[PDB]
């Protein structure tokens, strides 16, 4: 659907980037590591591989399954 503010708040399913790349799973090391893990924020809804906004930047992001691109924004609009 959409996200209010800057979608800390957001815990839909949307789980695509901006350029339609899937995002990979926040508990999963590959393709690429983190420490956005749901151990490291706990309140941050961090679960399968959807949008989320752990570090609170502008709007809900994702590590993305295309090793050649870490992360980017998600495809979603601001309520």
């Amino acid at each position: 659907d959409c996200y209010h503010g800057d979608g800390q708040s957001y815990r839909g399913t949307s789980s695509t980037t901006t350029t339609g790349k899937k995002c990979q799973s926040w508990s999963s090391m590959t393709p690429h590591r983190h420490q956005k893990t749901p151990e490291n924020y706990p309140n941050a809804g961090l679960t399968m591989n959807y949008c989320r906004n752990p570090d609170a930047d502008k709007g809900p992001w994702c590590f993305t399954t295309d090793p050649s691109v870490r992360w980017e924004y998600c495809n979603l609009k601001k309520c």
